[PDB]
C-alpha cells in the first residue's frame, strides 16, 4: 500500500506506466517545442533559484527537465520515475557525464526514498483540461520532500472555461451515431441502439482546436496554488461559472484551456495553452451538451462544473447549467479517461 | 482460474474488453462492408449448414453474426460476449423479436456453460497479421462445445508473407528513430539512446496498405485449420519461408497478409485482406528490417518467421532473413500488440 496504489487501479497504472516507458512518447512531449523551450525558458532564466539547490523532478522521463535544472547549475537533483523511461534517463546522465548532479531514483515519487529535502520541485504533470493522468496529485504528494519555504515549477496552474458555439461539432455526434438508426443493416433493425450511441459520443470530451470566434463570453478561471494545494483538494474540483454573454447563439458546450507560471524569484514565466496561443500538444478540449442552450448576448449563464477523481487516473465531469433569463438548463456528464481526438 | 486468465494479463484483458465495449468500435468492424458482407454471404449460401442447427457465436459484439445465422434458418444461438456489448446485443435480439432463436450469455467463451452441444461454431476472431488479440485460442476452445463432425465458420485461415522494397517507409521509420542521433537537443546530447530508439521504431509493425509492385517474390502461406487445431498450436508459430527472388533490390522487410476461408456444404467463400483485393480494417501489416538486405532477381531469400504467444493478448515476431548466395542476414524482434497506425 502507498497513496498512489490506494487511488489507482492497477490495470490503469501499467497501461499508463508502459505508455510513459516508449521513447516515442517521450519524444512526442520533448517536440512540444512550446512545452519544452518555456520550460528551459523558466529554469534558465531563474538560475539564482536553482544554482548550488537541491531539486526534485518528478516523473523525470527522459530527464529533460533534470538537464536545464543541471543547466542552471543545480548541486543535486533526484530524478524520480516510475516507467522503465527511467533506465533511460540514467543511461543520458552517464553519456552527458551528470553522474555527479543528475540522480535518477526508479519508481513512484508515492514510493521512494529521498535521502534529503529540496529546494525546489519540478515537474511536468499537466494532463489534457490540466487535470486528467491525475499527476498533479503526484506533484503535490512529492511536497513532503520540500524544505520550508521551497519553491515548485510550475507554481500555479489556471483552468479556464468559456461556453462556445459550433453547429458543425454538434452535429458531427448525431450523423456518427445516425449509423445505428437503419432499420436493415443487412437485415437487421440497429435503431433501438441510436440513443445509446448519441449518449456515448457526448461523453467523450472532444479534444482539438479552434477559431476564438466561437467563444461566446469571456472564461471563468479556476486557480489551482501548488505551494498550498493539498492531494485531497484535487478529489473534488467544483468550479461555479456565472458567463456574461458577449454574443447571441446556440451554447454547444464548455471550452476548457490551462495556463501555468512559474513564479521564479527573478521572473515569472507563463506557459500557455490558450486557443489565443500557439498550439501544444495538449490542444484545448471542449465539453458538448447533449442539448443546446439559446443565449442572448447580456444573457447569464449559470453553472457548475464539477470534476470528480476516479481510480482510472482520470476524472468524471458532470456539467450544469442555465440561461439565466429562461430558465432553459442543460446537464452533461463525460469521461475524461477517453477523450475523441478530433485533430487534423 | 479459466484458460483465459491464465493465458492473460489482467491489464490487458481490462483495456481490451473496454474497448469491445464501445459501439463505436463494432461499428468500425460493422461498416467494413467486405468483412460484414462475405460473413452474410459465407452463411446465407451455406444456408444448410444452418437450417435448424444449433449455432455458437464465439464473441457476438453486436450480434450482427448471429444474426445471419437466425437468418439462414438456426434454431438456436448461443451469442456468448465478454464485454459490456453483450447488454446491447441483448436489446437487438429483443428489438428484432428474436428472443425465441438468439440467446446471448455474457462472460468468456472459456468461463461460460453452454446449456447444449452445437453443430457449427461461427466467429470473428481474426486480427492484425491474422493472429493479433489472440483470439483464434478463444475459437478453437470452443470447440469443447462442438458436435463431432461439426463445422467452422470459419475453416481455416491463411498468413501471407512476401519480401517487399519500400525505401520510403524505411526513411520514416529512421527518421523518426533519428530524433535521437541529436548531439544537443536543448543542449542535451540525446545520442547514446539512438539504438534503443530505432530498436524501438523498428519493433512496431506497420499497419498500412501499398501498391502490389513493392513486392519482391511470390507469396509463402501458412494455414491454420480450425477444425483440426488446438489451442496449443497457437503458441508457437513456425512459419519457414524460402523466397525466390522476382525482382532485384533492397528487401526492407517482409509483407504480411490473411485469408479465411468458410468451407461449407454448399460452397467455400473466401474472406481475403490481400492487397491485390479491396481494402479492409484489417489492411496489410509489414514488418520492417533495421537494415535491409540487398538481393538479385533469381536469389534466395530464406529464414524463418517466429511467433510466440505474450500474456499481453499478442505475439512477439522473430524475423530471421538471409540471402542465400550472399549470406546477408537480418535478424528482428518485432512487438504486434503495439503496430504504428500509418494509414491514418
Ligand atoms: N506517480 C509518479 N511517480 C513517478 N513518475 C511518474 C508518476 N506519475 C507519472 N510519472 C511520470 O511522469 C512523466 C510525465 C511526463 N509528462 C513528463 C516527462 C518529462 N519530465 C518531460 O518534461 O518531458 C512520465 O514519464 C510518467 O511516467
Ligand atoms: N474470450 C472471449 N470470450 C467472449 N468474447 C470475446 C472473447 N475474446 C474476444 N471476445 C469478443 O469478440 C469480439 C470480436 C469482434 N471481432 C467481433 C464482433 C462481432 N462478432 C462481429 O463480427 O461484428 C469482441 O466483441 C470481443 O469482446
Amino acid at each position: 500500500r502507498s497513496v498512489f496504489s490506494e487511488r489507482t487501479e492497477e490495470s490503469s497504472a501499467v497501461q499508463y506506466f508502459q505508455f510513459y516507458g516508449y521513447l516515442s512518447q517521450q519524444q512526442n512531449m520533448m517536440q512540444d517545442y512550446v512545452r519544452t523551450g518555456t520550460y528551459q525558458r523558466a529554469i534558465l532564466q531563474n538560475h539564482t533559484d536553482f544554482k548550488d539547490k537541491i531539486v526534485l523532478d518528478v516523473g523525470c522521463g527522459s530527464g529533460i527537465l533534470s538537464f536545464f535544472a543541471a543547466q542552471a547549475g543545480a548541486r543535486k537533483i533526484y530524478a524520480v520515475e516510475a516507467s522503465t523511461m527511467a533506465q533511460h534517463a540514467e543511461v543520458l546522465v552517464k553519456s552527458n557525464n551528470l553522474t555527479d548532479r543528475i540522480v535518477v531514483i526508479p519508481g513512484k515519487v508515492e514510493e521512494v526514498s529521498l535521502p534529503e529535502q529540496v529546494d525546489i520541485i519540478i515537474s511536468e504533470p499537466m494532463g489534457y483540461m490540466l487535470f486528467n493522468e491525475r499527476m498533479l496529485e503526484s506533484y503535490l504528494h512529492a511536497k513532503k520532500y520540500l524544505k520550508p519555504s521551497g519553491n515548485m515549477f510550475p507554481t500555479i496552474g489556471d483552468v479556464h472555461l468559456a461556453p462556445f458555439t459550433d453547429e458543425q461539432l454538434y452535429m458531427e455526434q448525431f450523423t456518427k451515431a445516425n449509423f445505428w438508426y437503419q432499420p436493415s443493416f443487412h437485415g437487421v433493425d440497429l435503431s433501438a441502439l441510436r440513443g445509446a450511441a448519441v449518449d456515448e459520443y457526448f461523453r467523450q470530451p472532444v479534444v482539438d482546436t479552434f477559431d476564438i470566434r466561437i467563444l461566446m463570453a469571456k472564461s471563468v478561471k479556476y486557480t489551482v496554488n501548488f505551494l498550498e494545494a493539498k492531494e485531497g483538494d484535487l478529489h473534488r474540483i467544483e468550479i461555479p461559472f456565472k458567463f456574461h454573454m458577449l454574443h447571441s447563439g446556440l451554447v454547444h458546450g464548455l471550452a476548457f484551456w490551462f495556463d501555468v507560471a512559474f513564479i521564479g524569484s527573478i521572473m515569472t514565466v507563463w506557459l500557455s495553452t490558450a486557443p489565443t496561443e500557439p498550439l501544444t500538444h495538449w490542444y484545448q478540449v471542449r465539453c458538448l451538451f447533449q442539448s443546446p442552450l439559446f443565449a442572448k448576448a447580456g444573457d447569464t449563464l449559470s453553472g457548475t462544473c464539477l470534476l470528480i477523481a476516479n481510480k482510472r487516473q482520470s476524472y468524471d465531469i458532470s456539467i450544469v447549467a442555465q440561461v439565466d433569463q429562461t430558465g432553459s438548463k442543460s446537464s452533461n456528464l463525460l469521461d475524461l479517461k477517453n477523450p475523441f481526438f478530433r485533430y487534423t
